Order: structure tokens, then sequence, then C-alpha cells
């Protein structure tokens, strides 16, 4: 086989056409998984497939038929071959089992098709200032280590139908949708201008389920703080144990959810409606602090509802109200 | 040994029959382990031998007498072997201590056994809204890397007698069943049609463990709160701590719960329960609030058993029974 | 050196005495550190020396004096070796710093040692449930990876006096005791019949701390709930809210009894204590409600201890004796 | 390619102008990420460019034209190139996928550009006594493993022109502020004297975060406990039971807050706030058994407001401002 | 340079002075940093740099002047070197970026100094009866895999003047202390003795951390108990709902602490002091229980403070008082 092609005649340390124009290379990506994302560290991980094609005129081999070569990555040391890398990653391996993922495929005319299999690591700068009504976008980023576009034209084959992904592809805890790819131009002062190509996506959360699970508790006990305003102002061993015990009940729900969710040290949309309902029931303990003293003065002094409790029973609901209503129009 | 093999005198960079038609190719696979599990990551790990055979004219070699000769990895490099990889894996790799666990067995008419022994990784995606009476199946899959069917045909050696499995296999946290093996014809627009090999697995949990620690005490809880419908309504000190008591032990309850569970943020069925008891809970809380002001404005106005307390000791029952039969039908 | 051995001059690919009987290796292991344990993954890591021992007249030299020569892992890629494996492991390694630490030692009348230094994680299935009365074993296991009894003939080479373990031995998390060693043949339909060698050993746990923070607070709590049967039935404000705060207490107990367990979701018998003494609280609960409604009623009807309470005095603490009696029979 | 240098002729394994002055060698560095912190191990991980220059007469070349020559890490190998490390790192490792991220560029007059792409791990020595006010500086340093100052000369190219960060560089966790370049001499007594170089800068904390989450709960519940001084001394089941559930609450606020903290086992800023806080609402509770127990001796020695109470509505608030404006003169 | 040393007319598989005395190695140690430690696994994880001495004529070479030639682990393949080896090491590595952080330094005469940086994981049994009050001393161990003391003799080079410590070293947990170096033979029976080099050093905690977080707490929690004592027995609903309070109160604490110190299942002194708090304040609550039974029969039988809380107010701190002059006379 490797007699066919003239590998021992010919320098393959330097590209196809040196001297000349650009060599141009086409591109063609098959997303196979999305395998983790972490939303502390900011980065994901997907596992893909990888195909390049160009001609090279010294790999030409007579035939009396239209018959390909195919051979593995033992070939590859000793031809040249383009040199992509992943920009921005933190971490990529190729598969080797129960060999190396890699082939070669060669036509009588001189072109090739070169492709591997590859799981890579890159990061994604996030930010969860909305959260949970957050909307994260990322991206993926294929440029060569060596060559600027003097020397080789990186580009798409297909346009936007050389990106292929999985029928099955998924994630446990996000949304994804609307895949597509792009291309920019990128300049580096030690050596000059290259050709950059993009895979986009974006991410989205299941709403009812933070819903549920932290905004309806909150407001359960809100509303239980408010039935404190229709019971007698003289049982005393009565109205005082429930609001001590509805603040007690209010600060471990907010404490299971701190301890549940990621360590991400800035203030959420979230955190703003937790501690706003705590301070609306820390004040109606101060309410009834009022009404028993000044009850008592009066008792003191002289030896049906108190007029503070007349008017709570209206100004409490209708100013949480108000608060909703603001805060969802910022929100939204 | 490696003289009586013509090992100097043949391209073993191309398959047996090339120009002609496909070679066949046998496979058995032996399971020694299943390593662990991840909910998160939707991912299983697997230890395994993998067994191969087929015939080449290139390798027979004289003899008087039937032995067999034997060989190690470093013979894999020099001859040809078939090229499987597995599909749809995270990571895997091959065992080398003392030495590779490879092993070729070669007999003088020139079949081949090539066998190795191997630890994988594969994804299995899951769905977890009926948790925890969810099932669970998953499969590992074998392909070759670079030959269509019109070169190499890939088949079950023995059909189903093909495959072993461990006799002291299990997990820890999952009942594991139902071993079988399937193929089918895949497509890939590049290069054409080739055949696969699926292991097929279901996986169950342990019902009564979960009912246990889950639905029991919140089921306990509820019945506790109808205790109150019995005191006497002139207690205002004893109803009204009784309550807001019963509410916040609901809530540490819930928040343990949540707080152990894998971190899969969609609703499953056991969140439904829950949210269903704490809302029972809550409405016994109102209903006293009622009971006392209503009392308290004939008192006013003026100067046995309330209505709405013979009411409520038959409905909240009646109801919580209604609902647990509905859910139960439909949760199976 | 080398030019002493004729390296050159044989063929290392096959055994000594090959198509004769089959040659005889003798082992020995000295076991230096117990490196982890994971009880949901089911595995154990392991540190140790292995060493080998047989006969080779193409290895033999001559020499005027009874001095051996000694050699490094270059060496070994030269010569045969035997092909040792450790049967159901999940992964392991041979150390390499500052050099790979391997040695062979040569007689003059051509007898081997071969020595090296290995880290190993082994599987052990465990069964949990009589936790935490439980007791496991473990073995680690040895074997040729190619050659069956009719070539190779493996056994320990001085009986049980062929295992050491170092002095210093220890888990945090148990108690180790009991190492010996075994054999025992083994058979693979593929290629026929090997010689295995064990090695055997026992965990257990320090019982008095699990007793301590798990069923002795659970026991006081049920013996609190008995003081409300000596309290007067007239103080509803003392005598309802007693109980609720004891089902509070309780109910926190076992929620963090259960974040501190190890995730392996089946039940236990220290589950069975925890939920049958939180039936007892709750049945304390039902017996106040039962009295209260019933003084009522006369109270009501008309316009000293009731026997409730008398019998409760003395039915409540026999039963759990009774079932403390029980318990410990079937767990001994 | 490499017939036109003169690989085979010339000893690469020793620097150029060996035997006279030292080698002058440039370095530029280009920031690409910061990739994650710890706080409890004290490293950080970063991802960067280094990039290195010099001339070497043994590599020029003849030329028509002034076109440079390229070459990957195969070249490497075989001249001679510097050998710089990074100092007090724990691990790090060079970039391999699609191929090695190395590269080579030589001039016709024997000028050499070196480049490569690679991620380090370094260590970082932190104090958290301010904690959350605490400020931390990190740096990361570089030197030649073999030469000193009489053989290699090593500086930057251009200043501190010669760092660049890019421009979406950022933590989950921390604002970063202020990267600089500097050198310094470093002295071994084995071998002499190095120079080395440094990258350095400045992490800081979202103080608002912290304040919200930690500060303002205790100071919430610190004024909780002031309203018992204006609820009326006969209410001992009132005063009895708000004392002490003020006590269970600020209970489960602190243990919270240490669960969700780093384990960092010493003192810290927040710890001593949190810790008197505690003892202020203890010692609230001091107070009512006092006024109980001598208002109950009057009335046995005998058959409006107490002192004790109109002292303390003005000295315990006096007491916290006047420690709080201490703690803020000391922390800032 | 290579030609100098004749590397290609010497046998460099065995030692200097091979068949007379054995050869003197000297070794120094330089201490970069402790990167980790991790108390469950038992062990600790070091960084450093490792130096050895010693004389071989074969590297003599012919030089006018008394210049050093320096090499890299290219030539360390070629001839020999020591063998030295972590004694109970877990895993090491030697760094290798920008490349083997390795360096041979050789001079006329023949004397030779080998030096390379390095990351070692070793064990460290131990003991946390006493914690938090516990001190822990580590060691790291050296000697050579192949070599008896008739060969090699191993030995530091300058007295406790050998090993050096970076200024900047530190843990975040621990304090650490006094470093220093010792030697001893060991035996092994299949080969003989060999001399062994030791590192030495002490771990301790900061114990003031340990008491404000978890000894002071339950003390405040007695004291709390005590104040029942003073309060009317005539207060039913005051006196009970105190003591229950006081209960849960303890349980949440024991539940914290108990979930945030590391996994060691045996009993430690702290655990004896909570254990021993929680059963003062249980004792408390059966007191009263006594004291109001009595008073209702007496009550019953006839139809000022009470004996018991006389004796009681002086009984509790007493007996509390002995415990702790007990305790801390044991644990110091
Ligand atoms: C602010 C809290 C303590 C400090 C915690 C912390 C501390 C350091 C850090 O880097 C991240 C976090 C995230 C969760 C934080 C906690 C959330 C609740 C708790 O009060
Ligand atoms: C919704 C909660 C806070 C957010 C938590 C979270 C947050 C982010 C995420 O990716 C997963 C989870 C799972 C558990 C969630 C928690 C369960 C209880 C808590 O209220
Ligand atoms: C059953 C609980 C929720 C589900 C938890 C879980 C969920 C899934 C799983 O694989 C293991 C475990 C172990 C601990 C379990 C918890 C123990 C307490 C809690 O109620
Ligand atoms: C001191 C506590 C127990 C011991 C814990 C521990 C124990 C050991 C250790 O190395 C670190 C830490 C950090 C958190 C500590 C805890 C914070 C709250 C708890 O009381
Ligand atoms: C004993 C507890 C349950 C079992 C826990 C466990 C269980 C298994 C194990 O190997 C270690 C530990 C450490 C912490 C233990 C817990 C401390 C508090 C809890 O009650
Ligand atoms: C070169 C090209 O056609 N690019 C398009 C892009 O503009 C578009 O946004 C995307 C789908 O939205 O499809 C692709
Ligand atoms: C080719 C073949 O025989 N396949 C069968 C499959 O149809 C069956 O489902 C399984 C056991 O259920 O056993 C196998
Ligand atoms: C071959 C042999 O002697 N085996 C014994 C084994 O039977 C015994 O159980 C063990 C110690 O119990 O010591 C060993
Ligand atoms: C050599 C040199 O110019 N060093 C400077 C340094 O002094 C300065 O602190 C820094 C920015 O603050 O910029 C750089
Ligand atoms: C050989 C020698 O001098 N060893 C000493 C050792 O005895 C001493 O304990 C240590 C410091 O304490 O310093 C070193
Ligand atoms: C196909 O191959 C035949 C030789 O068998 C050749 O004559 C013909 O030109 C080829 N056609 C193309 C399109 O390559
Ligand atoms: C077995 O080997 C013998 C030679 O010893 C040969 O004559 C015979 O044909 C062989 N039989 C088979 C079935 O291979
Ligand atoms: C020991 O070596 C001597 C040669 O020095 C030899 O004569 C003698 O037979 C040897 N003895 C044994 C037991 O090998
Ligand atoms: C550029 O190259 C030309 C040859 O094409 C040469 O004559 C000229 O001197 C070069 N100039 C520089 C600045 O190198
Ligand atoms: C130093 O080198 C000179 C040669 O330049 C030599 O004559 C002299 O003896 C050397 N001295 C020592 C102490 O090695
Ligand atoms: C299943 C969806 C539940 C949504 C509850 C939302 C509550 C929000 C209260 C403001
Ligand atoms: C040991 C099995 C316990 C099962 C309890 C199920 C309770 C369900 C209540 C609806
Ligand atoms: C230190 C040992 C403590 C043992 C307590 C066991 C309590 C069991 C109650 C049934
Ligand atoms: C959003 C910022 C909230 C800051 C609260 C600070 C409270 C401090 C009390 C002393
Ligand atoms: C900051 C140091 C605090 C020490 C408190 C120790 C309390 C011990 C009580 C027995
Ligand atoms: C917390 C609200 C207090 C309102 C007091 C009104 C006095 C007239
Ligand atoms: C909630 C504010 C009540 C204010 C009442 C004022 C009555 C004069
Ligand atoms: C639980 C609903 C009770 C409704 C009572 C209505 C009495 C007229
Ligand atoms: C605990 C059961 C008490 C049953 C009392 C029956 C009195 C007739
Ligand atoms: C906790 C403060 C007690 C003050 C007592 C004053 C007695 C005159
Ligand atoms: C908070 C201290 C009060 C002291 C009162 C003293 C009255 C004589
Ligand atoms: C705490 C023990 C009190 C014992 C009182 C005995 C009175 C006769
Ligand atoms: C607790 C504050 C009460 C104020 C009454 C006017
Ligand atoms: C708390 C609401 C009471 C309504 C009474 C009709
Ligand atoms: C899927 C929700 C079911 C609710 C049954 C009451
Ligand atoms: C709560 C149930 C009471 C039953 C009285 C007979
Ligand atoms: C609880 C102590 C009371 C002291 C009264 C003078
Ligand atoms: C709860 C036990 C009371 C005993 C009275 C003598
Ligand atoms: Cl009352």
């Amino acid at each position: 086989s490797e007699q066919l092609l003239r590998i021992d005649d010919h320098d393959f340390s330097m590209r196809p056409g040196f001297g000349g124009p650009a060599i141009p290379v086409g591109v063609d990506v098959q997303v196979e998984s999305l395998d983790s994302i972490s939303e502390v560290d900011m980065d994901f991980t997907m596992t893909l497939y990888l195909r390049h094609y160009w001609k090279d005129e010294r790999l030409s081999f007579p035939s009396t038929n239209n018959l390909s070569m195919t051979f593995d990555g033992r070939l590859v040391k000793k031809i040249w071959v383009p040199d992509m890398f992943f920009v921005h990653s933190k971490r990529s391996f190729i598969h080797d089992t129960t060999t190396d993922n890699v082939m070669l495929r060669v036509q009588p005319d001189g072109k090739v098709l070169y492709s591997l299999r590859v799981t890579v690591t890159a990061m994604c700068n996030m930010d969860f200032s909305r959260f949970p009504l957050d909307t994260q976008t990322c991206s993926l980023e294929i440029e060569s280590y060596a060559y600027t576009e003097d020397d080789l034209m990186l580009y798409w084959k297909k346009g936007n139908d050389s990106l292929k992904t999985d029928e099955r592809i998924s994630l446990s805890q996000f949304l994804i949708q609307e895949f597509h790819t792009t291309t920019k131009l990128a300049f580096y002062s030690s050596t000059g201008w290259y050709n950059r190509l993009y895979i986009n996506f974006t991410l989205r959360r299941h709403i009812f389920f933070f819903l549920l699970q932290t905004y309806f508790p909150a407001t359960l006990m809100v509303m239980l703080s408010w039935v404190s305003f229709w019971i007698d102002r003289r049982a005393v061993p009565a109205r005082v144990p429930l609001g001590i015990t509805t603040v007690l009940t209010m600060s471990t729900i907010i404490t299971g959810v701190n301890a549940s969710m990621p360590r991400v040290s800035y203030i959420k949309a979230v955190d703003i409606y937790l501690w706003v309902s705590f301070v609306f029931v820390f004040l109606s303990v101060l309410e009834y602090a009022a009404v028993n003293y000044l009850t008592t003065v009066q008792e003191r002094k002289e030896q049906d509802t108190h007029a503070i409790d007349k008017y709570s029973r209206i100004i409490f609901p209708a100013a949480y109200i108000l608060f909703n209503l603001i805060y969802w129009s910022i929100f939204s």
C-alpha cells in the first residue's frame, strides 16, 4: 500500500502549495453528546466527530478503477495534515479503544478525508443575577495553531448544513435549543490574521419547579402571619407564641434554600424575594407588642377591637400586593 | 516463533480478502462487573472481556501436530486485526498490570482468537418524572470504526448464547434484570452502512424504603392536624400553638427530603404528594381563625361545639382519602 | 553483563519447557497498606509487594563464584516472565518514582527472582441489612492471563507462611482481622482450567459509638413522652404543647441520622428501631385527645385521675420492653 | 526542510555562545483564563500562552528572500531550546489535541520564536482573619531549571507591555484587579544566582451579599428579644415561651452559617459578631427570671412596671450600639 | 559533548566499584510546600527537591580548565544512577513542564550531582481519641529499591544541615513545627539489610476556635435549664414548655456538630462532653414532673417553695462543677 504513495520521495514537513497561494481546508462537525455542565466553574463538556477535507497532488496514485485507499493513525505521522485546536478549552482527549479512533481516506486524484472522535471541556461565562429566570448562551471555537490566512484558509464545507446534532441530546437540569454556526477573523500581533469557526447554543431552566419549591412556601407563611390580626387581643398566651413560631418557620425555610443552591456569592433575584418576606413577618410581631403595651397603659390609667388591628387587616395585604406587582414588572 | 508466520513477506495494512467479499468476524462478551452509576450525569460504568474470531490464510503455518501458538500485544502491532469501538461512550481503557491484558491464539489453519479485558463508561438517558416509581433501560453498543458492511461483516458468534454475566453482579442502589442481545443496521452519509451489536438491561428501585422514609411521615402529620377539631374552642392558648408547630414540623420534613435527593431540577411524583400534604395542614390553621373570630363577634353582640368543627371532623378526612385514590390510580 | 546471558541466541517469546510438562511458578506476597474503602461503590484499595520464583536453563551463566546478577525493568522486555493479573479488579498501577519499582535477580544456575510494587482497587460485595451490627468478608485474587494448568502451574511458595502483613495496618472506620490464604481451580469454556490464589480478611465496626449516637436519644425521647400521663388532665395548655413538641424533636433526630448515613437505599436494622419509636410517640398524642374529649362530654352532660391515664402508666412501658426483647433476640 | 538547517553537523546539547557570555532570552505572556480557585487548599488554576525569543547562528540558512520557516514539536527534540519551569506549582500540563500545541518559527538570520499553550495550578497563601472583609494577593513565577545568570539572562521583552489578559476574564466568587509584572534575583547555595519573573494580581469579595445573608438576620433577632421589656410582667405564660424560642431561632441561624462556610478552623471576624449577638439574647432571658422571682417574693411577704424593666428598655439598646461602633472601627 | 564521556566503551548497567566495597551516596532535601492533608484517608501530600552526590571514574574527562558540564534527562538513560524510592507512599510523580525537571552536573574528576523536583502522597496513621486536643506526628521515608548495604551506603550529606524548608510553609487547618532528620537500618528476609532516611514533623490545632464553637453553647444551655427552679410551681403552662423547648435546642446543636465533623466512627473526647450535657437537661424535666405530681396529690388529699426546688437550686450546679473538674483533669 504505502509504496504507491511516494512517501520516501516528498518533504511532508511543509504544506501543499508552499511559496504560492493558501490551501483551502473545509470542515464538518457531528455532535454526539453533551456530557456535563458546571455552574461554579463555568464550563461544559462535549463529545463529537471532527472531519477535514483537502487535496494534495503528492498523494495521487495510479489505478485502473475508482477505488479509494483507507488508513489509520500510523499513516498520519508520515504525511502532512491540518493543525486544528479548540480555543478557550480547559482540557480534551482523543479516544483510543480498541485502537485510536482516527481514519484517513485517500482518492486516486489525491483528495483526502481525515476523521477523528474527541471529547472537550470548554469555558462558558455565566451571569446568575436573574436566577432562576436566567438564560445562558455558550459556544465552541475552532482554529489553526500555526498558519495565518496567507497560508491556510479555513471554512465550513456546506454552510449551516455542516453541523449535525444527535436526536437524543439532553441535559438533566436544562433545556437546550437553537444550534447554529458562524465565523469571524481574529488578530494576534506576533503573527497576524486567522479565521475562526463557531458552534452556538442556548440554555434555559424549568421555571415551575423553582416556583413550587421556593416562592410558594414563603408566600404561605406571610399569609399565616396575618391570621393574628383576627384573634382577641386579651389572649396574650395565644398571640405571643404564634408570632415567634412563625419567625422560626420562615428562618428554617430560608436556611434550607441556601444550603441547596450553587455556591455563587453575589445577590440573586430569589434572594430579594425571600428577605423581603422575612421582614413582613418580623413587622407583624412588632404590631402586637404595641397593641398590648397601650392596652396595659389604659388599664392602668383607668384603674372591642383596637384601631391598630383594624388598620393592619387592610394595610399589610395591600402592601404585599404592591411589592409583588413591582417585583414581577422588573423580572418579568 | 515469528519466523514461521511470514510477517516480513505480507502487507498487513489491509484486510483478508481485499478486492473480494467481506471478512466475517464473530464476537463473544463476558461481563465481569457493573462498577458505578450516576443519575445527574446520566451514565454507567462496566468492566468486561471482549473476544473476536476470524480466519486469515497469511497466518497458516506448517506443523506435524495440532498445537496452537500463543502471543501477547507485541504481535498485534505487526499483523492485521479488527477495529471495534464503543458507540456513545464517555471514556474507556484497557488494563495493563502486570502487563497488557491482551492475547492472540493462532491455529495451524490460520484461524485466530483475539482477546482483551476493558473498562468503559457509557451514557444512558434517564426520566425521573415517576420517581421513586420509575424504571430505566440501558444498553452498550459495539461497531467497526472504519469498515462498512461491504468489507467487514460483524455478528454475534452464538446468538444469545454469546453473552455471559458474572454470578455475583449487583449494585448498592438498584435491582438489575433481563440481560439480552440485539443487532441493527446504521447509516452515515459520508461512508455508508454498518452493522451494530447491542447488550440490553433494566433497572428498578426498592419501593418500601422510599415509602417508609418519605410518604409515611407526611401522612402522620396530616392526621395530627385533625386532632385540633376535637379540642374545646375556648382554649385559645392551646388551639393556637398546636397549628403553627405542626406547620413548622411539616416544613422541616420537606427540607430534609429535598437536601437528600439527586439534583434533578424538574417536578417529580413525590414532590406532588408532599406539597399537597403541606396545603392540608395550612388550611387547618385557617379553620380555627374563623371559629375564634365568629365566636368573639357573637360574644360582643350578645353582651357547645361550633358548626364549623362539626363539619371539619368529616370533610377533611374524606377529601384526603379522595386525593389518595386519584393519586395512586395515576402512578399505580 | 547482558552478553553472558545469551539473549540474542534464544526465542524468549515462549516458556521454559515448551512441548513438555508445565513450568511450576511459586509466589509470595507482602501487604504494605490498606489505603481506602467505599461502601456505596463496594470496593477497597491495597498496596503490596509481589514476588515470583522459577528456573530457566537459558539464563544459566558461567562463573568462578556464587555471586548473582541483578537487573531492572529494561531486561524484563527481552526475556520471558510470568503473566499474572488481578481478578475482579477495577483499576491498578505499578510505581515509577524515581524509576520503575521492578527488579530481577538471576543465579548462575538459571534460577530467577522477579519482584515489583503495586497498588490495586478490587470489588467486595457487601450486605447492610443488619447495619450497624453487620460483618463483611473480602478477598483479593491472582491468576495467569494466558496459560492453563497444562503449561503453567501456580502455587503459594511456603503455604500460609507465604503471606506477610505490615505491623501498622489499620482503617479509620473498621477493625481488620483474620488474614489467611487459599487456592481453587477455575474453568473457562474457550480455553480450559486454571489455578487461582486467594488472600482473605474480615471487617467489623465499633458498636458502642453507634449505640450512643443513634439508639440512646430515641429511647430518651420515648421516655419523655410518658411524663404526660402524670400531669393533671385539667391543664390543657400544658398537656397539648408537650406532645407536639416531642413529635418535632423525634423528627429532627431521625432527619439528622438519615443525612449522615451512606446512601444505601434499602431497609436496615437501625431504620426499624427509629420508626417504631416514632409511632410510640404519636400514639401518646392520641391518648390525651381521647381523655380531653370524654371529659368535655361528661361536663356537658352533667351540666381525680381518668381511667385511660391509669392504664397508660402501665401499658406503654410494658409494650416497649416487649418490643426491645424481641428486637434484640432477632439482631443479637 | 531540515537539511538546510545543519542539524547533523552541530552539538545541540549545549547553549549558544558556550565558554563565552550569557545568552539573553526574552519572554511574553498572554493569559487566556482563570479556571478555578480553592480556599482550603490555598491554590488557583490558570491557562496561558508562553513565548520565547533568542538568536542562534547555527540555525541561519541561505535564502534569496525574507521568508521564514515554521515547525512543530518534532524539531524541538533535535535543537537547543530554553528550560523554563513554574516555581511553587502543584501540577501542570501542555495541550495535545488535535496534536501538540507547540510551534517554532525560524528566520534566515537564525532568530527563533518558540511558542506553547499550557495550564498550571499554583499555590497562594491566604489569611481569612478579616473574613468576609479580607483582600488576597497572588502571583505566578517563572525561572530556568538549570542555568544561572552566568550562562542565561532572562527578561521581560517589552517591560509591562509584555503581559496581556483576555477581555472576558472572570471568577464566579471574586472580583479580579491590578495585573502587573516584576522581576527579582534569587540564590541557591548548591548552584548560584538566578533571575525570576513575576505576574501579580489582587482578589476581593461582594460585600453586600454577606451583609444581607449573615449580619442582618442576627441584628433582627436581637431587636425581637427587646420586645419582651414592653409586655406585662404578670403574663408568665407569655413572657417565658418568647425568650426560649428566640434562643432556639438564633441557634439555628448560627448552625446554618457554619455549615455553609469553607472549612478554615480558626476564628474569623464574622464569628465574633454572631457569638456576641447570642450572648445578648441569653441575657434577656435572665432578666425576666429576676423580675418574676422578686415579684413572687414581695407577693409572699405582703400576704405598675418593675424598675428592672424600666432600666433594661434603655440599657440593652445603648450597649449594642456601643458594641457596633467599636467593632466597625476595628474592621473598617 | 557525549563523546568526551566514553559512553560507548563502558557497561553502565552496573554500579561503580562492582566486586569491591560499597558506593557511598550522599543526599540533601529542600521542602517546597505541603499541599494537602486528609484525616479520613490518613495521608498528606508534599512537593520537594531531591539531590544526590557520588563519584564515578568512568565519567572523568580531560580539560585544560575547571569548567563542569551540564545535561538533562536524556543522559540519565545512558549512564548509571542511584535507585531511590519513597517508602509507604500512596502515589507520586516527577514534573515535566516545559520539559522534564531533571538535571545532571559532571566535574572533570568524575564527581556527579543529580537533581530532580517531585510531588509525593504518603500515609500517616492518626489517633483522634483526644479530639480536639490531639497531637499528630508524621514522617517521610527514603530507601534504595535494589541495593543492600553491601553494595550501596546511603547517608545525609551534612547531618541535620541537609534539610531545608520553605519560609512560607503553612496549612489552612493546622500548626506545623519541629522539622528534623533521622536514620535507621531495616531488614528484608529475601534480600538483607538496608539503611533508611527519615524526615519528621508535628501537627497541632487552634484550640480556642473549637472551644467557642462547641463547648460554650452546650454550657449556656445547661445554665438556662436551671432558671426553671426559680419560677413559681403554680405556673404549669410556663414551667412545662420551657423544659421541652430546651431539650429541642440542645438536640439541634448536637446534630449540627455531628454533621460538620470528619467521618471517624469511634468515640472522641468532645462526644463525651456533649452527651453528658444532654443528660443534665433531661433530668431537669423529670424534676418538675415530680413536683407537680406531689403538689396535685396533696391538693386532692387536703380537699411557698417545695423542698425539691430548694435542693435542686444547689445540687445541679455543684454536680456540673464536679464533672468539669474531673473531665479537664483527664484531658488536661
Ligand atoms: C452566606 C452563607 C455562608 C457563607 C457561604 C459561602 C462561603 C464562601 C463561599 O465562597 C461561598 C459560599 C456560598 C454559600 C454561603 C452561605 C449561604 C447561607 C450562609 O448564611
Ligand atoms: C429548590 C432548592 C434550591 C435550589 C436547588 C438546586 C439549584 C440548582 C440546581 O442546578 C439544582 C438544585 C437541586 C436542589 C434544589 C433545592 C431543593 C430544595 C431547595 O428549596
Ligand atoms: C429518603 C431520603 C430522600 C432520598 C435519598 C436518596 C435518593 C436517591 C438515592 O440514590 C439515594 C438516597 C439516599 C438518601 C435518601 C434520603 C434519606 C432521607 C430522605 O428522606
Ligand atoms: C465546629 C464545627 C464542628 C467541627 C468542624 C470541622 C472539623 C474538622 C475540620 O478540619 C474542619 C471543620 C470545619 C467546620 C467545623 C464545624 C463548624 C460548626 C461545628 O460546630
Ligand atoms: C451516627 C450518625 C449516623 C451514621 C454516620 C456514619 C455512617 C457510616 C460511616 O462510615 C461514618 C459515619 C459518620 C457520621 C455518622 C453520624 C453522626 C451523627 C449520626 O447520628
Ligand atoms: C470511474 O472509474 C473508471 C475506471 O474504472 C474511469 O474510467 C472513470 O473515468 C471514473 N469516473 C469518475 C467520475 O471518476
Ligand atoms: C490432529 O493432528 C494430527 C497430527 O498429529 C492430524 O493428523 C489430524 O488430521 C488432526 N486432526 C484435526 C481434526 O485437526
Ligand atoms: C559456592 O561457590 C563456590 C565457588 O566459589 C563453589 O565451588 C561451590 O560449589 C558453591 N556452593 C554452592 C552451594 O553453590
Ligand atoms: C528583504 O528580502 C530581500 C530579498 O528578497 C533582501 O534583499 C532585503 O535585504 C531584505 N530586507 C530585510 C530588511 O531583511
Ligand atoms: C583549577 O583549574 C586549573 C586549570 O585552569 C588547574 O590548574 C587547577 O589545579 C584547578 N584547581 C582546582 C582546585 O581544581
Ligand atoms: C406547579 C407550579 C406551582 C407554581 C406555584 C407558584 C407560586 C408563586 C406565588 C407568588
Ligand atoms: C416497611 C414498609 C413501610 C411502608 C409505609 C407506607 C406508608 C404509605 C402511606 C400512604
Ligand atoms: C458509650 C456506650 C453507650 C451505649 C448506649 C446504649 C443505649 C441503648 C439503649 C437501648
Ligand atoms: C442588600 C444590602 C443589605 C445590607 C444589610 C446590612 C445589615 C447590617 C446590619 C448591621
Ligand atoms: C475565644 C475563646 C472562647 C473560649 C470559650 C470556652 C468556653 C468553655 C466552657 C467550659
Ligand atoms: C409596626 C407598626 C406600628 C404602628 C404603631 C402606630 C401607633 C399609632
Ligand atoms: C400598620 C400601621 C397602623 C397605623 C395605625 C395608626 C392609628 C392612628
Ligand atoms: C370545611 C368547610 C366547613 C363549611 C361549614 C359551613 C357551615 C355553614
Ligand atoms: C392504652 C389503652 C388504654 C385502654 C383503656 C380502656 C379503659 C376501659
Ligand atoms: C441580667 C441582669 C440582672 C440585673 C439584676 C439587678 C438586680 C438589682
Ligand atoms: C440591666 C441592668 C438593670 C439594673 C437595674 C438595677 C436597679 C437597682
Ligand atoms: C435533686 C435531688 C433532690 C432530692 C430531694 C429530696 C428531698 C427529701
Ligand atoms: C416594643 C416597642 C413598643 C412601643 C409601644 C409604643
Ligand atoms: C383570618 C380570616 C378570618 C375570616 C373570618 C370570617
Ligand atoms: C399529575 C398530577 C396528579 C394530581 C392527582 C391529584
Ligand atoms: C381524636 C379522636 C378522639 C376520639 C375520642 C373517642
Ligand atoms: C435565676 C437567678 C434568679 C436570681 C434572682 C435574684
Ligand atoms: C414522671 C414520674 C413522676 C414520679 C413522681 C413520684
Ligand atoms: Cl394560659
